[PDB]
């Protein structure tokens, strides 16, 4: 038959997209939150217009009891004040409700559906839920907040849970005197009930979906300001921890003044609140006005956030408020369009971060979002950006390094195609168009690909006033239409191609296929997975000789460009803007190694990461012995520039971790042996302080941090020098923020300096702090306080849950946990799941984060039993593929490539 309701009746419905009959226009929503009771009583009435007559209304709900349902109209007589009752009918499968109604409603006249609800406040991250923080003093003290995004909203109002149901919103909250009610709009008024309640009224809202309608009672303070716009900006937070908001308000006043000039486009609104959450699942929520945060993303405090800190949360207030626009002003037709918003924001992060804070080097950083993302679009268990999507589970799923990065990546290689002012242009012909209402990703290319430059160049000449036929024209709708095929290329092809380089005397064989992770070229699984896998990837090159940057768009699968001065070499993708890996057959990559450890300064810096980068990510692809790689880094000990230096040494570090966890004791005490001696001489100039610029400050952490992991018996001494020193003084001497978290993983290695560490989390005021205190924590050597961490964690009264997910993870990284954390998740699956959503990012970083390092046949067996262990109830979620896939890539680089780290090792103590 078909939907069966609670009753035992029928859904007039059977699908779980809603019926487009009913259209919302607006919510009059009423929401009474006792907070000592920890319940809410509500109530709503839903202005709708109907286009097609009807029998039967259809809204999501979700654990929501509904004690009333009228529908009353002022167009159409028959529902007349006071207005029949409706008949509801609850269908708990699709989250659905439907109102039934007496008599068939006529086209094109308007009703109001009202309902009165309940329920109990939700104890977990989404929906309208409880929260606690701690004072200063000792107290504990709770909140309400909501968190909606995608499609919680449904479990607090009745509502059609959709983007694109966009409507205005109309709140009115009930608070004790104690309290203050925040909204997404301000405060018009505040009505005093008779009993000594309060009724906040809030403006209405413009047209907005509705997963970003929030509302908030709590008791925080806040700082003010005003842009040069006219908002008022208002940071929120527990009353004690003010200071740290102060970073915050100077941060977002200059972001939202930058998002303003560059989009032309003012913020809407006439307030904007940052508020602090402390029991917040997602980095931050980007509700239209009230912007929610873990206070780790928000808040900082100079004498113990680090330099890093500042950096992450000056990201993070630039994401937020760049899905203003991106998200609330335009939001996506549906859930598969959602890199429409993510991608976006990621990737204005960059150019407003840099923008405002050029002292923050975030523009040096962006790379490694590109590099994240193409470990995992190496496998083939990767999605493309845009990809059907219908359950909540697959919903939330769509939230992952594909959305935000390859999202942010593309859009970066498209800017340096275009430019960034004819990208500029673009971007604002597409927020102006459509404001207040959806739009699916095809509408995206075309407003940037019909993007004009210098506004209209002369009103009449080549944009839509009154234009001139010329030969320019017939090229520039040629090339509109060039980029619109070729990013449509790069947004439902799965994978990133790689493209081969064959210098042949003023000839260059151009080869491109879908590049691919734990899978060889001679391999019978390799030559079925370059099915129909072709991308128009727009090429960019200099040569040995001059500094030129030539620039061809590859559209087929072999091309030949001739090269006219035949020089030394030639380095494809310059800078490494563009979302592909270059391999030089021949003695390509010869030639540039020696170039590297000769000058090195004839490559571009950022040329010289790509290379890097690329290099071992062919290792990982057969095409490349590990020697040539290695070999690679002996330049590094003259290499200047930071991020160069980074890369190599990590892709180093990742090895000596890749050694531990097995017993591969020699190789590991070799890898040791090679870092500590020909990097010694940089790592010697590290001051012990927060001296020098960002990257200096980066750097020292980075190095230190190094140098302390691999037992080196003079940083060892004074970390502990400053820990002892530290505790010593019972907290009264500083310790520099960028070795505060080596110099905690140091005194960490005691019962004593742990049992104190564990204490002082519990006394910081300071999140900066205390997530550096876990960390450290999670570095003892026991199995008991490890343990002990796990179950705290789980608890959630000492260290609270929103961080078991990462506490698990740096537990497992580490050779004394891995195992522990693993025993654990399989031991207590059923028990995890009853505190997080499968397929939230809390799941889907446990999953991986404690199973993603394993590279022995034995433990993938375990995991794929695991797995379907999984399958075999409710459960399934894409990064079961992915971690699998992973696992055996890892298998299959070892048993390649070991014995030549091995022995290429040994070889390097013989010459040196
Ligand atoms: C969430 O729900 C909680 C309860 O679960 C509510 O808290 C209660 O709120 C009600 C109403 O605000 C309170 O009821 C009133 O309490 C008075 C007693 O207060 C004493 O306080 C001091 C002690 O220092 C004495 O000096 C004083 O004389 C009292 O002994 C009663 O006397 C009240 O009755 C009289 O006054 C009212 C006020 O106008 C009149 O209407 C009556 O006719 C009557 O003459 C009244 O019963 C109750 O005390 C609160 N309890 C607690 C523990 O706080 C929250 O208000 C609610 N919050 C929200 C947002 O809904
Ligand atoms: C629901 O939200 C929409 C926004 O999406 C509201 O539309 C906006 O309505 C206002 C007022 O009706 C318009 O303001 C303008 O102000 C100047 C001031 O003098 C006036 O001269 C203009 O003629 C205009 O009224 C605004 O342009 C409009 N914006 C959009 C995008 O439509 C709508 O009013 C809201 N509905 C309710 C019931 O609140
Ligand atoms: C990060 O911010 C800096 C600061 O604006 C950006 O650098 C600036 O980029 C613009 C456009 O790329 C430069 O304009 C052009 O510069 C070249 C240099 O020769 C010139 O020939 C062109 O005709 C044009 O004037 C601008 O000069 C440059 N400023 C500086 C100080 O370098 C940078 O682009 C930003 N990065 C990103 C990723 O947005
Ligand atoms: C790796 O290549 C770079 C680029 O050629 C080398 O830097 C360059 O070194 C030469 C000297 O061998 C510099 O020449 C000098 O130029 C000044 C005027 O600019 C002139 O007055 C002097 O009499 C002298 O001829 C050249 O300027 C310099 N390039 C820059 C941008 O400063 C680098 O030294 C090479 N690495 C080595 C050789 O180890
Ligand atoms: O950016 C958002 N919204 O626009 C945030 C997440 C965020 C905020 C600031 C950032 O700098 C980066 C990410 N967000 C998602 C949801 C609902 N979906 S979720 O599955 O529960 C989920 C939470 C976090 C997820 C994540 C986190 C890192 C990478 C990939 N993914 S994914 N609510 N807030
Ligand atoms: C909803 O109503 C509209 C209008 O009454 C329907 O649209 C008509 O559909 C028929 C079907 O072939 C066409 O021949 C007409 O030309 C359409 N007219 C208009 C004005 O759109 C629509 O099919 C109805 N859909 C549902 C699901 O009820
Ligand atoms: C539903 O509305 C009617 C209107 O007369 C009211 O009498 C009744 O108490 C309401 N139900 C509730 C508040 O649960
Ligand atoms: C916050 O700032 C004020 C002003 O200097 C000061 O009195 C207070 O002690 C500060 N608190 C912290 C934790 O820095
Ligand atoms: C690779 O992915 C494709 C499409 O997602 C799928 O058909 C194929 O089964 C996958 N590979 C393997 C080995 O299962
Ligand atoms: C590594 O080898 C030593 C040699 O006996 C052994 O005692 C130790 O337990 C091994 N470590 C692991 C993790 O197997
Ligand atoms: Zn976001």
């Amino acid at each position: 038959a078909f939907p069966v309701a609670t009753n035992g009746e029928r859904f007039p419905w059977q699908e779980l997209r809603l019926p487009s009959v009913v259209i919302p226009l607006h919510y009059d929503l009423f929401v009474h939150p006792n907070l000592t009771s920890l319940d809410f009583v509500a109530s709503e009435k839903i202005e709708v217009l109907v286009s097609n007559a009807t029998q039967f209304i259809i809204l999501h709900s979700k654990d929501l009891e509904i004690t009333n349902a009228t529908l009353q109209s002022e167009e159409d007589s028959r529902y007349m004040k006071p207005g029949k009752e409706l008949k509801v009918l609850s269908y708990p499968a699709h989250e659905q409700i439907a109102l039934l109604v007496p008599e068939k409603l006529t086209p094109h006249l308007k009703y109001y559906v009202a309902m009165d609800f309940q329920a109990k406040l939700g104890d977990g991250f989404e929906g309208f839920y409880k929260s606690t923080y701690r004072t200063l003093g000792g107290e504990t003290r709770i909140l309400a907040v909501t968190d909606f995004e995608p499609t919680q909203a449904r479990m607090a109002f009745p509502c059609f849970d959709e983007p694109l149901f966009k409507a205005n919103f109309s709140i009115k909250i009930r608070r004790e005197s104690r309290h203050i009610a925040l909204s997404n709009m301000p405060k018009v008024k505040t009505i005093e009930l008779e009993g000594g309640l309060l009724e906040d009224h809030f403006e209405t809202t413009v047209k907005m979906s509705t997963y970003l309608v929030a509302y908030i009672v709590c008791d925080f303070h806040s700082l003010s300001g005003f842009t040069s716009s006219g908002v008022k900006v208002s940071i929120y937070a527990s009353p004690d921890k003010r200071n740290q908001t102060h970073y915050a308000l100077q941060a977002s006043l200059k972001l939202l003044d930058f998002y303003e000039k560059y989009f032309d486009i003012y913020y809407p609104l006439s307030k904007l609140d940052l508020i602090a959450i402390p029991d917040f699942a997602p980095g931050a929520m980007e509700n239209w006005g009230l912007i929610t945060y873990r206070e780790t993303s928000l808040l900082f405090d100079p004498k113990t956030s680090s330099a890093s800190d500042k950096l992450w949360v000056t990201r993070v207030i630039a994401h937020e408020l760049a899905h203003q626009w991106f998200g609330n002003l335009v939001t996506m037709e549906w859930w598969n369009d959602i890199w429409l918003n993510e991608g976006f924001a990621k990737y204005m992060e960059l150019i407003a971060v840099n923008a405002t804070y050029p002292e923050l080097q975030f523009d040096d950083y962006f790379l490694n979002v590109c590099f994240e993302v193409i470990t995992k679009d190496s496998l083939n268990s990767s999605r493309p950006i845009s990809k059907p999507a219908e359950t909540p589970t697959q919903i939330q799923e769509m939230f992952d390094e594909v959305s935000y990065n390859k999202g942010a990546c593309i859009l970066n290689m498209l800017k340096d195609f275009l430019g960034e002012e004819k990208f500029q242009k673009g971007i604002i012909q597409y927020l102006k168009k459509f404001s207040y209402r959806n739009a699916k990703n095809d509408d995206l290319w075309s407003s940037l690909s019909n993007s004009c430059l210098e506004s209209d160049f002369t009103s009449g000449g080549v944009c839509h006033s009154d234009p001139k036929m010329t030969s320019n024209m017939l090229a520039f709708l040629g090339e509109n239409a060039e980029v619109k095929e070729m990013m449509t290329t790069w947004t439902l092809q799965k994978g990133i191609p790689l493209l081969v380089v064959k210098q042949d005397g003023c000839s260059l064989r151009l080869q491109q296929e879908r590049f691919l992770q734990g899978v060889f070229q001679e391999d019978p699984e390799w030559r079925a997975l370059q099915e129909r896998y072709l991308w128009h990837i727009p090429l960019t090159y200099s040569t040995s000789s001059s500094n030129v940057i030539h620039r061809h768009i590859l559209k087929s699968k072999t091309d030949t460009l001739d090269l006219p001065e035949k020089t030394s070499w030639v380095k494809f993708n310059v800078d490494s803007n563009g979302y592909y890996i270059v391999h030089y057959e021949g003695h390509g990559w010869d030639q540039l190694i020696t170039q590297l450890n000769q000058n090195h300064t004839l490559l571009r810096p950022k040329d010289r990461v790509g290379l890097i980068h690329d290099v071992f990510q062919l290792v990982g692809a057969g095409r490349l012995t590990l020697d040539k790689a290695l070999d690679m880094t002996y330049y590094l000990q003259h290499e200047t520039s930071s991020p160069a230096l980074l890369e190599g040494l990590s892709y180093l570090e990742s090895f000596y971790h890749m050694m531990d966890r097995r017993n591969i004791s020699d190789i590991s005490e070799n890898l040791k042996r090679y870092l500590l001696q020909y990097f010694k001489p940089v790592i010697d100039r590290q001051s012990w302080s927060d001296k020098g610029s960002v990257w200096d400050r980066m750097l020292r952490s980075a190095l230190l941090k190094l140098a302390c992991d691999l037992n080196h018996a003079p940083c060892i001494q004074k970390a502990a020098e400053l820990f002892s020193q530290w505790m010593e003084s019972s907290g009264k001497l500083n310790i520099p923020t960028d070795v505060l978290k080596i110099v905690y993983s140091v005194g960490a290695q005691t019962t004593a300096g742990w049992n104190y560490l564990l204490e002082q989390y519990e006394l910081s005021m300071s999140s900066a702090e205390q997530n550096k205190i876990l960390y450290a924590l999670s570095t003892s050597k026991h199995q008991e306080k490890l343990l002990k961490l796990i179950e705290l964690g789980m608890e959630g009264k000492v260290i609270k849950t929103q961080n078991l997910a990462a506490l698990l993870h740096a537990i497992a990284r580490r050779p004394k946990g891995q195992q522990l954390a693993w025993d654990f998740v399989r031991e207590n699956w059923t028990h995890l799941l009853k505190k997080f959503d499968l397929g939230s990012y809390d799941i889907r970083m446990i999953i991986s984060g404690t199973t993603a390092h394993f590279s022995s046949k034995d433990k993938l067996q375990e995991v794929k039993l695991f797995f379907e262990s999984l399958e075999a109830q409710g459960s399934h979620l894409d990064i079961f593929q992915t971690v699998l896939e992973t696992i055996t890539k890892n298998i299959k680089w070892l048993e390649k490539n070991l014995p030549t780290l091995r022995t290429w090792l040994m070889v390097n103590t013989r010459h040196h």
